[PDB]
């Protein structure tokens, strides 16, 4: 029996790793993905052979990441209940697309994960592989084993002699997540010199930087007038962002399996990239259009956060954006100063920013009138 | 005959009293809505006696502007395209409610406003005076009159002997517009020293401020622990929130009288109740409710924006968001930092934030996940 | 040990019945509702004596469960996929609405039911149940024992003295059920005969017969101007409209648990209620305020599907439709002829059917115009 | 000047014909459109030459009708307040198309229609000629001319030499719209035998008839197992359905200029394609997808009705719209019976119609009824 995991390296895909081992008796060909969180995937790799795993695969995800998922998802306008730039949510159908086709390549009846049995996470990876592959079997140790806490864990990782050691922390080239821990007080402030990859806004520069976005057709292709691949743009927008402290918010968000979160996330790159599109859009979509596509957007945002990924509705609905993303052509100017980012101008080939007189309007008002008058008639 | 004029106590209003008078030889009843533009309206309201007023009238009505207008409007969560927090827009409906009160009480048959025929607030404007009174008469004189250009209006102006003098500007306890003139380019950056309600993010206190909010039923009605009025309250926030440059907004949005417009916006309270609301629904308002809740909002927005107040279909949406807001009670403590307002910390008395078995987990996953395998199996 | 058992009369609820007090050494409280099925609810109550309950119970149940179920969702206008007027679905939480209190009198820790773990009811029940009381416990026999077939079945029940009597049916006030056997296939038609409640329409009346409905605030209250009570409304209805073979619908439907499944539906009753209503809706509300309930109508109906009827969304929608439902007065004339229901007149107390000239409606044009026009020009 | 009129053939058309040559002193070019109004085109181009025409040209488009505009409409599931197949609405867009094309080859600067300044068809012309062609000029002579009346109007055409002749028509392809005079009261049920292309249910016949319709990717493309065009099998639907009395409606609807109308429809053909396409959907559409769809068919209905077919909004939930339906590929066999139309039978090659056990469906319920369970606990 073989069984490809998705191991990132750390303590506990490690202790899964082992875990897999003694129970199924399989061969474990351990997937590590580099899509930004700043680890070197090759030291994981070896790791992963240490540990015990039959064959360690790595692979440089980072421009799939950006181009086939974060990419079509900002075409959308996506954001999970006012704030959530769904960072780690468009990252684990990308991961979990990858455990399926290595399977199928290694001739690996199942797949593993360590995401828990209380989040989102579990739900993305699975739905995922069973909408790629229906026959495909999951193992998700976390809803199997008996650990009863984290002493009996690093007990057991000794046992097998591995590696060992406030807050749990996902982090992508989109964003880093931070939660659990001492975050799980709602009116607990997140603990200063917790964020990584944003620079803290009362230590920014003194002075505003400006930037500038051009947008081809729905998708970011250049900054300040340098053309940079999806994953190369998204990595210039974080270090500028970043240095600033832009795109920070603290939520309480609603998880898919039934119970309230306490979630902080910073998403610089993606914070201004969010702005840039829509003031690009103010010049280049139609007043209609826009409005039908901003009443869609939460549903499909709430689609990629609960794992609907490869999912038809998803698609149906990406059909639906990437038609109106398609006029979205120009360049957004942005100014960041500590925390914030300012839109303060932008510019489209063919902006609809420039027919009527006085008397039009008249008629206008009036028809539009015509149903109120009837009804306070009525009620007369 | 007798016609009641919105009267401001501007250039054009008082041009558009003489023209009223030289015009219709009509008696002008005039009046001013204190709204808190921050105008001394007994002023206005004496002015208008000298250009020809046959009476006029001058009426404190912030409070009935929050209470009634502001606080329904948040309520339901209405944001115009991304950003406008609707600022001019629920006001109007307010003044062409009294407008209308007070032609039935002097019993005029007409009345007048001077917003031009190529805006919104003509449409906000008149949509309410027909809803309010079928059979009343409105005469719009931007729309009636032969003048052209301003340099011939100064000149009648000059003549009738009234008083005579970069930007337009519309302020009130909401917030304050800004478009036109050098706003008018969308490339360029509005100019340095434009806003007037908030403190330049530059010029900021160097310390961060925390405020608290407490939400009762769907309104605020305390800050920092002091119980406030509808009006003090918003006025407090404006304070609060001014001094640390909160609430700017620069956007390109789309009028319903046509196509597009340059607008500015500081709305330093308005911005500080937005995400205070969302920080006290976070807890207490319902997964499925809040999703339902957002997909409605923008549509509602609309309606605020184009005009459409006293209109049947805000009304029947404002029953689902009072519905909805009636839970809404608790507290949100918020740090306010040179532009910025962040969330950190939220309570409330009856949260929903914390019956979880695991492999209940797996059940819940294997479900949703059959439509998608038997669609993959079916794709053969 | 107390369970209060959904208690339907027939042989599978009575297995049930004897399987749960030898399984939970149990004391078993049978409650039957009558809801309209057609059957004499006492002879299920002494049955479930004769087959070992401790008590039973027997309620007639029909006027609440048209006031307080059918009414709210008719008001609604929900219709599910289309065509399903989910005559079973809002039936449901009415019955484990009882079950809950039943169980909260008789000091009972769980309730039971005997819906199969393969379709919708179960969901409905549950949902309900935990809703209305968290921390009751559910026992579903058909997810925890593990008969091998009805031939099993069977001798289980022969062998405790249980009387041993083509496609499945449930039937109520609203309508009647029929899916299963037979009925998989797709593209076989029903079976001649099988229709129960409406007539067979090519053995219709030759002659068509009028109706006219009265509706007051949103609820039907006469019939031919014979007032009656929610429960005696629907009866005659079904009485008249089924004469006529009124109300048949043939569907393709697709299950919460994640399948499609076959159904087929007579509701002749609720099927006239539907085109009565909307032709009272049709001089009484407003065009938007029409248009908007319209696109929420099948998100309700879906909410009914699924079993969220006692959930805050629902509730929250409910506020909605009620308060648009509100405006609903005034009468519905329908002609009926061989399977069909024809709208043929309708009038209304404060009728909105019967304020400009011509020239008004170029205004209108030209200003709904423009921005296809400029959106043309910039195409150039 | 040139002035390019849609010429339907009429006294009024023929009227205007002479008025504006009269009116703008220039020469006309008459256009008709055969949409299958049963009428013969070549009559009504050579009676414009007759009435003076410079030039008259009559085209056939049945193909370009039901191809390009009722296809795509009927793939949207559209349907306008709950009855109204737009039957007069898709066609409005069509005819103006043309008068634009031979406008811009005429080198005609102008383009007039006959519908009066009171309905919807004006907008719709108009709508589309600016969409199509901003600069063009559109003179409508009933919001122009000064006549004051039916009898004038008559004098005026037996002036010029034009042959001069209880509710209003309009036919095409697709339906036959009936409004106007005795149809005004809405509690009169329309005068016994109005309707044209479909037979009375009381003298259908007495035997049903079962008809299949096979759809391949959105479109009906084969009656019976006969391949037909677009327009040849919306023909070939109408004559079976119309012979059994189909597709009758009669509602009272929203009119875009503000009021209220009551309209009756008979739609034969076109009522049988609505729920063939509905079985064949039932079948080859995910559950998420479709309850989607509905939700957006309604607001696509009313872009229709209002006019806005060449209009981006309407382009954009095409694209979706478009999306989806590429699935709908099967057979749906239907049973026609006195007015009636019955699903009795469906079938596809890529059936989503055939993965857990009942555990399965227990994880399921308790994730989805955590948050309800917190809910009450909440209240305590
Ligand atoms: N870079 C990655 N490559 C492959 N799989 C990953 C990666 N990041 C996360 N995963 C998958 O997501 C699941 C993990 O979660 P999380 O990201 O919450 O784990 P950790 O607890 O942060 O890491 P570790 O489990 O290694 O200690 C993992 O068990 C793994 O299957
Ligand atoms: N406080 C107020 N009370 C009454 N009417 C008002 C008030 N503020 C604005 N209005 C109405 O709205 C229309 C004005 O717009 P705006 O406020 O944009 O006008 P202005 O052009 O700025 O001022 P003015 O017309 O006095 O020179 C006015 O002409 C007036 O009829
Ligand atoms: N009138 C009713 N009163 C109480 N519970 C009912 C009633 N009708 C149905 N139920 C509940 O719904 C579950 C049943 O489903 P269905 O109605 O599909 O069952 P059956 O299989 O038709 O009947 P039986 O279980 O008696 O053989 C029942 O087992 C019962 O628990
Ligand atoms: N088949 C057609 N070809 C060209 N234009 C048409 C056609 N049918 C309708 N129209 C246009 O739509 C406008 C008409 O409406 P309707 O069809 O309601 O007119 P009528 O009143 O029936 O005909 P007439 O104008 O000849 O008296 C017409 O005046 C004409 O300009
Ligand atoms: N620190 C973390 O483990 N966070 C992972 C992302 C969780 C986030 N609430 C999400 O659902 O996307
Ligand atoms: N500065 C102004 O005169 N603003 C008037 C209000 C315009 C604003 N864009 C609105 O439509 O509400
Ligand atoms: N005959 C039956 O057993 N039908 C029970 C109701 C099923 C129906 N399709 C529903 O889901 O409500
Ligand atoms: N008989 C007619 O003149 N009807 C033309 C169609 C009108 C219809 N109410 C519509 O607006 O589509």
């Amino acid at each position: 029996m073989k069984i490809v995991l998705a191991y990132s390296g750390g303590l506990d895909t490690s202790i899964i790793l082992k875990w897999l081992k003694e129970t199924y008796r399989a061969e474990v060909i351990a997937f590590t993905a580099d899509i930004g969180q700043g680890e070197e995937v090759e030291e994981a790799r070896e790791k992963a052979l240490r540990t015990g795993a039959s064959k360690a695969i790595a692979l440089d995800l980072k421009e799939e990441f950006v181009r086939d998922f974060v990419f079509p998802m900002m075409r959308a306008g996506a954001v999970y209940e006012g704030y959530y730039l769904l960072g780690t949510s468009i990252a684990r159908p990308l991961i979990a697309k990858h455990l399926v086709r290595i399977a199928e390549e290694e001739g690996a009846e199942a797949i593993a994960h360590g995401a828990t049995g209380k989040g989102n996470d579990q739900v993305r990876f699975e739905l995922t592989a069973y909408a790629l592959k229906p026959d495909i079997k999951v193992i998700a140790p976390w809803r199997e084993w008996s650990f009863q806490g984290r002493k009996e864990m690093i007990a057991y990782a000794e046992a097998h002699g591995i590696p060992v050691p406030p807050y749990s922390m996902d982090a992508n080239l989109l964003h880093i997540s931070y939660e659990g821990g001492v975050l799980e007080d709602p009116w607990a402030e997140p603990p200063k010199g917790m964020f990584r990859m944003t620079q803290d806004p009362e230590e920014a520069p003194d002075a505003p930087e400006y930037v500038e976005v051009e947008f081809f057709e729905g998708d970011p292709v250049a900054v300040n007038g340098e053309r940079l691949s999806p994953a190369a743009l998204l990595q210039r927008l974080n270090e500028i962002g970043g240095r600033h402290g832009v795109g920070r918010v603290d939520i309480v968000e609603n998880r898919f399996v039934g119970m309230k979160s306490r979630g902080v996330y910073e998403t610089p790159g993606g914070t201004i990239l969010y702005h840039a599109r829509r003031a690009v859009e103010s010049l280049t979509l139609d007043r209609e259009v826009l409005h039908q596509r901003d009443m869609l957007s939460p549903k499909y945002a709430e689609l990629v956060y609960y794992g609907f990924w490869y999912a038809p509705e998803r698609e149906a609905l990406q059909a639906y954006f990437d038609h109106v993303a398609r006029s979205v052509t120009g360049v957004a100017r942005l100014k960041l100063y500590k925390g914030n980012v300012y839109v303060v101008g932008r510019k489209a080939p063919k902006s609809l920013y420039r027919g009527y007189d006085q008397k039009d309007a008249e008629g206008f008002i009036k028809i539009q009138a015509l149903r109120l008058r009837v009804r306070a008639l009525v009620e007369r």
